[PDB]
């Protein structure tokens, strides 16, 4: 078969790749929608004519091309629309879900934990989503040790004892303050402590990770393959977090869980998007190979954020929703979802 | 759909495996015909029922099964045996070439390697191998240094300038007669030197990387993900060898794939066995990525030994040939292959 | 002396080697019985006519034999076999007990640990090994943190404070799993950690030692001198468990034991088996020099486990048994011990 | 059995230990006589009574003793002299060869290699070498560069271009001297280059193995297990050269022999002293298994010194001697020699 | 001036050299009399007519000529006896205190720290050191985790919250042990942790010093410069304590302390041996700089032991006793004492 067209749309952008026997794939790209769409634009002169069932030769033609423009970031996130686009039509070419082409469905649902006077908010937020079911829940921080803690200190009192807890800095903190943060927190019960500085200083990760107790994570901004192992090797997480949708999507995303096995690390997908992000990442959670494999192993869990939730759900005919805490994932031919159209507006 | 059978042939282990909608796969496991089969036996209690679609779960599950036997290389070569089964049989469910599967084909065929009084008779064989078109060839060594440079150098004179010659010693040195041998041989334009030590002793290969200039290659008996990551993060080698029917089939070498190219050492895979082993391993060079992508890339080349070839290819229909020098690589479903099941005799 | 004869019997396989003056030889190899007696009758295709005393040079041939096949861990687990077969004729030969071969008796017996609604059974059955006269325990967990801790808990109350105990997660546990155990059951008083992670992932090893206090153990599977090597290099463990079954049978485990000083780490040695692999492990245990040697030094203690016990010490007509927590050691020729053949059937 | 008396011999110090079932073994210690004699009479004073076939546990009790007198190597070197005649007593007791207790006999022979106006006495005497059939000669430098490359230049002449050529310097130059010595040398065909700077500067022989070509050797001062294993670790030697009566006797040598494996570094022992010393050496060198095992394998060559040779073998009732080149190893129970102790004079 | 003559005595060996002028001077070597009286009996050959003056020409003539006997822990014994004579004979010649001569004197005196039914008996003793005047004790451990914390905790309470505690192992411990112990006894206050391990294992030394919180101290057995300085790039200790009659005398000690001042590691010397020893202890003391020099910096202790100490300092005319816990340091010629000749009795 061939590609016969690539379109882009809004409503965060998505890239449509319709095929000469009338088959339509989609995807998704992290990050700003114009530039994600002109670098798809460029990709689409030469995809048209392509056989989409060849994913690895496309991947690797389409990211050698981009390579002296110095953009590798962007590279990834616009190829990661097209590559998600393209597993979706291989996905129904052959009559299989992407889960299954991946390798197979290790479970059909995943847990997920909710996101969220900032003391009271989000103790009151959360105690909310553990009525919702949610077994566990991610707070903002990063604004302030003290302000912080106070905070930290609010919501595991609100939410008892048994509900699990992870805190985000998305960069927010010094080493000095992260280390501190953590040191002073860990007595609250913390599953991991994400993104504690900026993501270009790899050795402060790391030195954040000896310097308090609480698990690091990271990963949702390092790239590729190259970028992940960059991490790795530094000793910077406990806890990788590949986003489909930015780091090369299901082609580059395998290659990155294979590099997490070499060094123990745990796997949990960044999720954050629309629902065809969403999507994609179930398809990936289901086929994701414990490490190790053992009855009741380490699960992938989906970070679940009713924040614009309704939005970035429009897309799907039929939302990918939270009942009691668990997420089902779609088992149907490709993404398993039907798009909503109507929902989207054509750029370009 | 499900596997309803396993079976074991000989003439080297061949696993088939029968599926309920009649699908048969094929596979070959590396080393001693019988430890493999009666690993591919206990194996094949857990496998009768499962979905022979989903490769990586049941990799993965079986891989985990054997752990404290001790015996991970075992568990390797009877694994490959399986999943190369397996992957065949997802071909031809699919509809597909196991290469097209694998992510695409950068390639149609291959070019071939020829494999080989010492000193004239390799001259003599390696003279009649240019005549039939093949661009290079490899002289096994590693007896002493001074009788094996006799060896080269006749060989070298033998096969005139172009000729592509490479050297294998198949573990036979020590690592002093190893440099000793580099650097007197390196004058006569030498590719790579295969396996100067022993395998188990990774920092003696640096060794000899670094005390030496012809390009150090190995790898055919490195097992999996983790003793090929060994190999690479000791700087063991600048050619990677997996063999597929020994290293954990198509799932585990395409991961092996990944690591090399972190490192940017070149993967030329192991070719040997018989016309199953080669099979699987065209299907597998026919999907793989440049590094780096470009016009005119450095592409695999197929080790090609005329010995036993008749014999190790009358398990194939329709041998696997080279024409003056070049290999054409299957694309029917699955391996692309048909099975002589005349020339097999069932074991157990 | 020559070998006249190898057999394999099941009853685990067993290894007989006869001798051309009579002599008769007794070892036993780890893992799959099959494999291992397929490996070890080619291994007898040379061995018949050789000289039994010769168990440096018929190991190395042996081992280099086995080389491109793969299988590294099965060539030491079948080589084990005819190994620890040899040197029990060697002993009978040289009128010798094997510790005293090894270089002379430390010891006369060991104090051995015991192994085994999960939390209530656990902890019965380990009051009732304290009451046995057991000095220390060892219980399985890697299932489940919280569960896990629940059970050592309620082992350490009912086996009040005196008592050892030792926990193995038999490679259950992901990194951050291991270490968050570790950390808060440290304050049970824990001996030590046994393989809390998969064995392949020696860097976790490491991060499990560094992350938390209790002692790491780990070796079972990790084959002979350089799997050992390489384990001692990344800082895996305190605590090497070679297999002598396992990791080359006596000739191999002397050498291990000798890599295991310059690390200043402690051995104890793996037991798990037959009566025969038994009796190797107390010779060896006999023999194995102090570090430091001290007055009343760290000694090796004798894994006993009470399931399948009287099944697998069916094979000697007289049981080695604990004795109010203390194994007498063998000292007649060889492995001191006489085999009841009834008990055997032989394969192939 | 056990040891009634031990005595020691001038004639280099010689150790005599008696039993009371008669058997009598011999052994030698490197260095200093008295010092030597002084420490094992001191060690006696435990060695009485106790039973001679417990040579591990009699070594690191004995080793042990002298921890803090500061005095390693000499510790070592008395040691060595009790360990060889422990060793020759087990053979006789036992009725083997001390080559076929340390595990086989690889080979019946091993090739001596001589060692030696400076020019022309060294040119005429390596001559008058080769024309005796010794396949290799080792000369000695260390005094200045300029006059060393002459001796250098005008040997390889006199010896013609095949016979093996090795250099010793007895650490008599700077690492500069050294590199600049081993670059000039290189063209004339060395095969080691032994000793090249102090003993204590392990760093310094690496840079030496760094900066030129020829391989490094050394190793006759280096103690035991840890002194060897600390050179090993530095990359201080291509070739490794254990002294048998300095190391700590074959219970030592034989662990030694064991690390220089995982590095792939060839042993080579030192041979000098009186017939007890070379005859132990010889014991060892029908023993050591070849780094790697293949057909005609590199195999360890005898240093042998026609100065004093008379004087160093009168100990002995039948020399061992070059035979063309070639020595013949015995094989008689123990160390295979008679001692004629006429030629002794008994001290203290 | 010239050396007239070299002799030796003991009651421990004494080493008197006498000069044509009539200047004597005294030393001592560590460790057991008669190979060291061997070795400067061997030293005084040369030594004879040599200028006493020229104490490091004289060092490195000595040191350099016992190389290849391999005993470098003996020679550096030896050379120390004969070192410290030196020192003395320069002082007198010179008529200055050694401390002088060393650079300067920054005291006057030291502290003095005491060394020590187990549990009640250290109690007591320690108990009555404390009421003597000394600010500190040393008490000796290596035996049994559980026993000697007993022990640290009765002496403790015996002795008070103020009086300063030190431990001493002698290399009893495993690493396991020295760290359990080091974790538990660190809350009773306890200002080094002495020896913990065997001395040839520097990593084991390190890790102990990573493991548990005691400051590590070692080095009485670590020879000279080399010794010295493997220990301080292996991060062994933190309080290095080399022997001035072990590690080569004054000469070698001064160059230890400047190698211990780049890894701000405090040097403080071992003590023990006759009053002679004592002596040029306390002259080393006198002028050793502080790291840093501040106000009331930290001082140099020193050890002392009223076990033989009467038997001890009987060498002396004048015996260096600790006054309330204080030493006062002579400030005379040389070594600043009077030998008690009658005390000794001439060897050889
Ligand atoms: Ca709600
Ligand atoms: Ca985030
Ligand atoms: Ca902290
Ligand atoms: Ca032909
Ligand atoms: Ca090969
Ligand atoms: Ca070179
Ligand atoms: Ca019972
Ligand atoms: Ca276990
Ligand atoms: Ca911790
Ligand atoms: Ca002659
Ligand atoms: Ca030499
Ligand atoms: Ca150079
Ligand atoms: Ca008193
Ligand atoms: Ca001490
Ligand atoms: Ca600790
Ligand atoms: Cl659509
Ligand atoms: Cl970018
Ligand atoms: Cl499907
Ligand atoms: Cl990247
Ligand atoms: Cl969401
Ligand atoms: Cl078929
Ligand atoms: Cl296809
Ligand atoms: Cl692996
Ligand atoms: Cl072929
Ligand atoms: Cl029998
Ligand atoms: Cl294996
Ligand atoms: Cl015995
Ligand atoms: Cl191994
Ligand atoms: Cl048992
Ligand atoms: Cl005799
Ligand atoms: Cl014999
Ligand atoms: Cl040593
Ligand atoms: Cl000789
Ligand atoms: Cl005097
Ligand atoms: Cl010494
Ligand atoms: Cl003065
Ligand atoms: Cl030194
Ligand atoms: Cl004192």
């Amino acid at each position: 078969m061939k590609i016969t067209a690539v379109r882009t749309h809004l409503l965060h952008v998505l890239v449509e790749i319709e095929c000469d026997d009338g088959t339509v794939g989609w995807g998704e790209c992290l990050g700003p929608a114009r530039p994600n769409a002109a670098v798809v634009q460029a990709y689409s002169g030469w995809l048209i004519g392509q056989d989409p069932r060849q994913t690895e030769k496309i991947w690797a033609v389409l990211y050698n091309a981009l390579r002296d423009q110095g953009q590798r970031g962007l590279s990834l996130t616009a190829l990661s629309g097209i590559d998600i686009a393209l597993w979706d039509i291989k996905g129904k070419h052959y009559g299989a879900s992407i889960s299954m082409l991946l390798g197979g469905r290790w479970r059909e649902s995943v847990r997920a934990y909710a996101t969220g006077d900032r003391v009271s908010d989000n103790a009151s937020e959360m105690a909310e989503r553990r009525a919702e079911g949610f077994h566990a829940c991610k707070i903002k921080i990063g604004f302030g040790v003290e302000e912080d803690l106070r905070v930290i200190a609010a919501v595991r009192e609100a939410i008892g004892p048994d509900m699990r807890l992870m805190i985000d800095a998305n960069h927010g903190y010094t080493v000095t303050e992260a280390i501190t943060l953590g040191d002073r927190a860990a007595g609250f019960g913390i599953d991991w402590f994400e993104e504690p500085v900026v993501p270009e200083q790899l050795d402060a990760y790391a030195r954040v990770r000896a310097g308090q107790p609480i698990p690091v994570a990271g990963g949702e901004t390092w790239h590729g393959r190259y970028g992940m192992w960059q991490a790795l090797s530094a000793g910077a997480v406990d806890i990788l977090q590949p986003d489909l949708c930015g780091c090369g999507g299901f082609s580059e995303i395998q290659k990155i869980a294979t590099l997490a096995t070499l060094h123990g690390v745990r796997i949990v997908p960044h999720v954050w998007g629309t629902g065809v992000q969403i999507a994609a990442a179930l398809q990936f959670m289901a086929a994701m190979t414990p490490d190790p494999v053992r009855v009741n192993p380490i699960e992938p869990i989906m970070e679940f954020d009713r924040t614009h939730n309704p939005f970035r759900q429009a897309v799907l005919r039929e939302p990918l929703e939270a009942v009691n805490g668990v997420v089902t994932i779609p088992d149907g031919p490709g993404l398993g979802i039907e798009i909503n159209r109507d929902a989207l507006t054509e750029f370009r």
